[PDB]
């Protein structure tokens, strides 16, 4: 289930039930939220390893932030776009449509972990594991959603029960989300039932071979990049499509993943000229995105609408992404331009 | 038709759900169709150089802003002061606990870039002059019902004609398609499918300008040297837990604001106001007009709790114990009214 740009708004929140689908395995059902305070977290790699209900962790904590949910797959359709001959490249053709700016609130991780006594002596990562139940006989490698992120996080990750005010929905992964500010999708880990503090990666197939960075033709090995910290990225949301000849207000999302948006240009002619625009809203932190807009004054015509954004860092968009096998991790500024019909 | 929100119902993402958000109507609401075409609704602009009437697509032209505010009634609280009345005292209207409350985001065109677009206001004018989009009963006085109110044009700045709010098109019962935020100011002022903004010399004589929604003394009519219902106080309230709780740890958190002003700092008494603690504010700060989450984190032995919160807004205004007593019961702002009592077990 993919977001279309008119739907994104310019409230900075992206509304709950418009935010994006994306699941790699069968939800599961619906009534592991009839009793969300009764859901269980086994808690393991910290001094005094324990299972927690959602009721007990309510108890140690409150946090909340804004994130940018964001599918590493996100963008794909541009790098299908790109390939050339008898190059193929499977998995969902997502433009920009598989992302959404939204507040979680619940404990932060390193409450529950200072709980517990800390973290075990020499733990590198966090290791979250989905609440999915998986098929008798087979290798749960195979299928597990498993993922582990680097311990620098910890204080930064929050075991969410809530997302825009209300109950987190199964569709995004209640009664408890394992969320990691800053990291892709697939890392926002769902129905968490297990946050372990490891030396080591998990060994599942999902971490291990899916979800890395490496050329066409190559397979996915923990040698390459996993798709952990998203890059500096926007895309223009509106106008959509049209617009009346004169005042135009063009605007859009922008976002640093690990860093603040520090400013974003905006184009009308495909990347010609440039113009910088203003932030719209209130600032939700640097793991959030700004809306950003440009008022322009325009003839009749055929515009073609990107943006540019640079992060605190200095790290701005490249007009293309380099290619990669799996298609992951778009940021380029020419590929999701908006063709704007003014009257 | 009244929504209160339930305090189990807030949450502690500071934005307030659309689908929770509490709705109050002076009259009836309009139909559903004034939807189908948001775009092609219109709003006459005066008391402007070059006064004109715009559809929501062309304002939506002329500039962007979003912004959270509190939208608050000024009823809110009205129970507490009820609880109040002695011997034959009485006092009409809805008895809103802490319901009639919400921040939420809205998005739309600065009514300063409206006015500026059509020359900037009038020489003289004084207020910003709202009127809502209601049918009005053919033939009838029209000021006996219209919902037409007038704030002071230092409000221009901040004004928004919102069409928009958490990041979708704003409902019926929120004010659809288009409303006018004035941000700080009490619920009455944020006109709900606004049909006219005018920039006036004088407020409207409407009557739910000039005698109603007036602070007065229990007993009074309303008149219009009283003061309006426009700014809204500092306040806050606890919203969890609402009920019970396990004896050990156990984070109590609300909701604060300073009306015009940011909230600066919140204390929590679990003791009917014995004792304070500084608590802590959770989340983004959604700026001045918003209000902020706040928790302490407490560790309680089994008994019976009190539950109170009290707000400091930036310049020092601090919420009193009690609120003084009007007629009408607007505004109350009082810590100790909306305690809630907690069993802890
Ligand atoms: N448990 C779990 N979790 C999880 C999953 C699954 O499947 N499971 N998926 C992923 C992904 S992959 Mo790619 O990188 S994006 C993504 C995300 C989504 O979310 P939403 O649906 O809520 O939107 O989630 C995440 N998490
Ligand atoms: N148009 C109009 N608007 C309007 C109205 C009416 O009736 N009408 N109401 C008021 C009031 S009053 Mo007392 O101060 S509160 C209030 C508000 C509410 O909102 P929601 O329902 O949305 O919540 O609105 C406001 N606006």
């Amino acid at each position: 289930l993919e977001t279309k740009r008119s739907e994104f708004g310019t409230s900075i929140i992206t509304p709950e039930e418009k935010l994006y689908i994306k699941n790699n395995v069968n939800t599961p059902p619906e009534s592991i939220l009839a009793d969300r305070d009764g859901w269980k977290v086994e808690i393991s790699g910290v001094k005094e390893p324990r299972t927690l209900t959602v009721a007990e962790l309510k108890t140690l904590g409150l946090v909340t932030a804004a994130t940018v949910l964001q599918c590493s797959g996100n963008g794909r359709k541009y790098f299908k776009d790109q390939l050339t001959g008898d190059q193929k490249m499977s998995g969902t053709p997502w433009t920009v449509g598989a992302a959404g700016c939204v507040i979680w609130s619940g404990v932060p991780l390193k409450a529950v972990v200072d709980a517990l006594g800390g973290p075990a002596e020499g733990a590198r990562f966090i290791t979250g594991t989905g609440g999915e139940e998986l098929p008798a006989g087979l290798d749960p490698k195979l299928l597990v959603v498993e993922r582990s992120v680097p311990i620098s996080n910890l204080d930064n990750v929050i075991l969410a029960w809530e997302m825009n005010g209300r109950p987190l929905s199964l569709a995004h992964g209640g009664p408890l989300r394992m969320v990691v500010p800053g990291y892709s999708g697939v890392n926002n880990i769902k129905y968490v039932k297990a946050v372990a503090m490891t030396e080591v990666e998990t060994d599942a197939k999902i971490q291990k071979t899916s979800y890395r960075v490496h050329a066409l033709g190559e397979k996915g090995s923990p040698d390459q990049p996993s798709v952990w910290e998203q890059p500096v990225k926007s895309w223009i949301t509106t106008p959509h499509e049209a617009a009346k000849a004169g005042q135009v207000q063009i605007a859009g999302v922008a976002f640093g993943g690990m860093n603040a948006c520090k400013s974003v240009e905006v184009s009308v002619d495909g990347g010609q000229t440039w113009q910088e625009a203003e932030f719209i809203g209130p600032d939700l932190g640097r793991f959030a995105w700004r809306v950003f807009a440009l008022s322009a004054d325009l003839a009749r015509g055929t515009y073609t609408l990107v943006s540019r954004a640079t992060d605190t860092e200095g790290n701005v968009q490249p007009e293309e992404t380099e290619m990669n096998g799996a298609g992951y991790g778009h940021n380029g500024w020419r590929a999701p331009a908006v063709k704007l019909t003014v009257a």
